[PDB]
């Protein structure tokens, strides 16, 4: 046991509500603040169920992270409405983390391991700096997000600050890269200053025009190319990415990419999505089932589909209603022509839910 | 929301001790049964919340798990000592999943979504298809446990059969693979009945010999060969593997594989595995902190290390006392030789604990 011993709460109330009186002090308290923004619970006591066992949550996470100067608190978005007014919590169930001068909107699976292994990521710098060959195939293995990779003289260069600056922007959702190694400029094709960036899946970047790039030039870009052709779900972004849907409809890809019959799919919506990924209404969000065991029995049941093999189809957002490929099982995957023939069916309405 | 709703517990008690006035008629309910075998709880009231977490985690997987079969239930070590012998529940703590013939002990992360992918796994079949070239890069992809593949002529064949049935011993720990498809058989190297077993990390099996092989010849061959030179920590299986120590310590090493810094370590670290993968005597345990993202500060604090960068120590399993690789910050990294002599010297007995 000794070595291995996950924490249990210990009862301390570490977790307050943050109001128009204390919330200068509570800012003053810790070195990073997370305000859940919340709605006042419902009368019934079967909400209270929900709402109870959910602060208990950020009770474990403030237990786990309090030797690290973070802090958890929660704002009522009617009793405290001024205050949240001006903190600028807008959306209710979003979790907003301060960090130095950013503010950062946490929308994604509320439990304990995923909000702390979020603010973990939260505390590191966010830049990570690429020298040699290994750390740039480690660069180089990075493909279910998009990321940004830029040369630069030094840490002092003026346009490695700018990057930065343009890096806590998107803290930690973006993974931002400098090089100050010629060796590792020269592989990535990237003269000093040029910034490449990375679609997720996509192996050929796009370089920041009009080098070399303020924060407002990079900020710009990355809020112009933020959609990908092809997402990935993950558990701390799903209601995120699961909210901006397109008109309506989602096109879901279940594809499990350690199995062999998974992974032949994947390798197909990949090429498929490499293909077409300069068409601006295509969005397919890749949920591979392992990374959510929870739902997938609520998957199977409320799209009618067997998540043992791969499955890709149209989901409508308002009431789950879903259409899905014909496959006669694991075997009967499509190929890339038959993929972009369905797809540009459901594009073009003549596959609708 | 819709299409994305994470299930709440309905409060239905779907979890209840299983006894020896009801156990056979609990196993003739469902199709998979799963048993907390644990001692009872203490009489002091933290404890016994504790407890009641626990089983409302039961609850939460069996609500989830309702429509597949599967039902848990919990097994008192004393209340039900008798019972409990005439199941093989033994280790106190564990979950023991019952499917066909097979008991499987779970011995891992007490958590509802974790058990619930381990039982999503029990449920699947033990042996898994390889037919063509993409399905064999698939195959070749696993790098981070132990696997096996054999060759055979079809379902029908003896020596499939056995392979299966060697395959089910190790449910759903240790994936068994089967291709007929004589191109990737040809690719793999392998005669037809013949099994290629792959170490964790490997990059060349070893055969197992006396083709063709009995289910017995796998099974021993198995477990022979269990304790892999480098090992991954898993969420499922965490407490088997830490109870598994060979002498009293275990070489720990600390790497994020995401990370520029921690992928450069772990390079090193499956460098030296391959190269000295057969010392008997060598095992590492490789922990990436992004799973265990709640035992980080704990490590941190306990072990006196920054878990940003990568780490190699040695941990006593007895009290926790632990020592570890000196280096400057996350670019003082070892080399292969340098990490080698490290390792040499804990073996030896020259960096100790004590
Ligand atoms: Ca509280
Ligand atoms: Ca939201
Ligand atoms: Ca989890
Ligand atoms: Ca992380
Ligand atoms: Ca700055
Ligand atoms: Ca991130
Ligand atoms: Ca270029
Ligand atoms: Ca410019
Ligand atoms: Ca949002
Ligand atoms: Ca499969
Ligand atoms: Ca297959
Ligand atoms: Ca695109
Ligand atoms: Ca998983
Ligand atoms: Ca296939
Ligand atoms: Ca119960
Ligand atoms: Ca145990
Ligand atoms: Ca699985
Ligand atoms: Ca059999
Ligand atoms: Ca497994
Ligand atoms: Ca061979
Ligand atoms: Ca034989
Ligand atoms: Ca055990
Ligand atoms: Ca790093
Ligand atoms: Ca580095
Ligand atoms: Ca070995
Ligand atoms: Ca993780
Ligand atoms: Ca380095």
């Amino acid at each position: 046991q000794e070595g291995l011993d996950f924490p249990e709460y210990d009862g301390v109330d570490r977790v307050i509500n943050v109001n128009a009186k204390n919330y200068k002090n509570v800012f003053k308290k810790y070195e990073v603040l997370a305000l859940l923004y919340h709605e006042p619970p419902e009368d019934d006591k079967a909400s209270q169920r929900q709402f109870e066992t959910e602060e208990l949550i950020l009770e474990l996470a403030a237990q786990v992270l309090e030797d690290k100067g973070v802090g958890f608190g929660l704002v009522d978005s009617e009793k405290d409405a001024a205050v949240a007014k001006k903190l600028g919590l807008t959306e209710v169930d979003s979790m907003y983390v301060f960090k130095g001068d950013e503010v950062i909107e946490y929308d994604g699976e509320f439990s304990a391991d995923t909000i702390v292994e979020f603010l973990l990521d939260v505390l590191e710098d966010p830049v990570e700096l690429i020298e040699g060959e290994r750390e740039l195939q480690a660069f180089e293995n990075i493909e279910d997000e998009i990321k940004l990779i830029g040369y630069f003289k030094s840490k002092d260069s003026e346009h490695y600050k700018a990057f930065e600056d343009a890096a806590e922007e998107f803290h930690p959702y973006i993974p931002f890269f400098a090089t100050f190694d010629s060796k590792v400029a020269k592989k990535l094709t990237l003269k000093l200053n040029e910034i490449d960036f990375y679609e997720a899946f996509m192996e050929e970047p796009v370089t920041i025009p009009d080098k070399p790039n303020s924060e407002e030039e990079i900020v710009n870009f990355v809020e112009e190319h933020r959609r990908s052709t092809l997402r990935k779900l993950k558990p701390e972004s799903m209601y995120e990415t699961w909210e901006d849907d397109m008109d309506g409809i989602h096109i879901v890809a279940f594809a499990e990419e350690a199995d062999p019959d998974g992974f032949e799919f994947l390798e197909t919506l990949k090429a498929v999505a490499q293909d077409n990924t300069e068409n601006p209404d295509l969005s397919i969000i890749w949920i591979d089932p392992d990374d959510f065991p929870l739902l997938v029995p609520y998957w199977e049941k409320t799209f009618d589909i067997d998540l043992s093999a791969p499955q890709i189809g149209v989901v409508n957002v308002t009431d789950a209603d879903s259409v899905w490929m014909e496959m006669d099982d694991e075997e009967d995957l499509p190929s890339a022509e038959e993929l972009e023939d369905w797809l540009e069916d459901v594009l073009e309405g003549e596959i609708n839910t």
